[PDB]
């Protein structure tokens, strides 16, 4: 089977992030002894990587490879909170029971007019690929608050599904959000920027408590490096607000080049 199935994914999400964002995008800092990470399993890696915008507080990637039985790619973009944009979720998880692929635009509320904002304008792109990408079933019930009208859930069971079907709403997804991030104005009401704060902070906090990757990642590197990975960087959000890092619509320093590829 495909060793590294996730690699196109990233090489073409790598070419769009920097396209479509340019000048604005400069690096997220990524902790020390998070940006590569190995250990016997034949080797297994993760690959980190991280940037930001001024609407962009972070856009982050786990990238995993224990060889064909274990792949992951898990790329969220997470906005800042003077904006009410969705999150932007892709979930690409291989193991030796198959394929598991959650696609969304996780939004922050449930009411119809955030609906008729982020959710409405994507049917017709959520329609056109739910037809080769079936509902993947069972599913976890606390997680339901977290997910849109719009959230593609699929148990592709060959190879090649992934290779198309997925990859291309995968790139519809991303180009769909950047065009929600272009046209994104902030928000300056108070009262409205007290309740984005509280959802994004209630999805960050269950996601670092429940998100699956605790229990795999824990088994490959141990427990005391997944917790710093998952509360440092992947769900980071209530670190930095606690150490005072984090200012509204303000980027962290960091003075790293911007860096696509692998780092040995
Ligand atoms: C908001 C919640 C939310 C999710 C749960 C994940 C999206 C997601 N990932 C899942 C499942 C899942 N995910 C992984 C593994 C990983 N998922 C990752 O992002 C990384 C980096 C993993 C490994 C290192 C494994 C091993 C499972 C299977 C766990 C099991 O079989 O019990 C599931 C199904 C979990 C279940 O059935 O209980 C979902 C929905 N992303 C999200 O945003």
């Amino acid at each position: 089977a495909v060793s590294d199935i996730y690699k196109p994914f990233w090489e073409w999400a790598a070419k769009t992030i920097k396209e479509r964002l340019g000048d604005d995008l400069v690096s997220y800092p990524i902790p020390d002894g998070y940006l590569r990470k190995e250990a016997m399993v034949s080797l297994a890696w993760t690959q980190s990587y991280g940037y930001q915008t001024k609407k962009m507080r972070q856009i982050r990637a786990a990238h995993v490879n224990g060889g064909a039985s274990l792949q992951v790619l898990n790329l969220v973009f997470f906005p800042h909170m003077n904006y009410d944009l969705p999150f932007l979720g892709l979930d690409l998880v291989t193991l030796p029971g198959g394929h598991l692929i959650a696609i969304d635009m996780q939004p922050l509320f449930q009411t119809e007019e955030y609906k008729k904002k982020y959710a409405e304008p994507c049917m017709d792109m959520y329609q056109k690929h739910v037809k080769n990408l079936p509902w993947g079933g069972d599913f976890p019930e606390e997680a339901k608050q977290y997910f849109s009208p719009v959230f593609l859930w699929t148990r592709p069971q060959e190879d090649k599904q992934v290779e198309t079907y997925v990859f291309e709403a995968f790139k519809d997804y991303i180009n769909k959000y950047l065009d929600f991030v272009e046209a994104a104005k902030p928000v300056t009401d108070p009262d409205h920027l007290a309740r984005i704060r509280e959802r994004q902070l209630s999805y960050l906090q269950y996601r670092a408590e429940k998100d699956p990757a605790r229990g795999m990642f824990t088994r490959m590197y141990g427990p005391e490096w997944t917790e710093r990975y998952i509360h440092g960087f992947l769900f980071d959000l209530e670190e930095k607000m606690e150490s005072g890092e984090y200012k509204t619509g303000e980027l962290l320093p960091c003075s790293d080049p911007l860096n696509f590829q692998p780092t040995p």
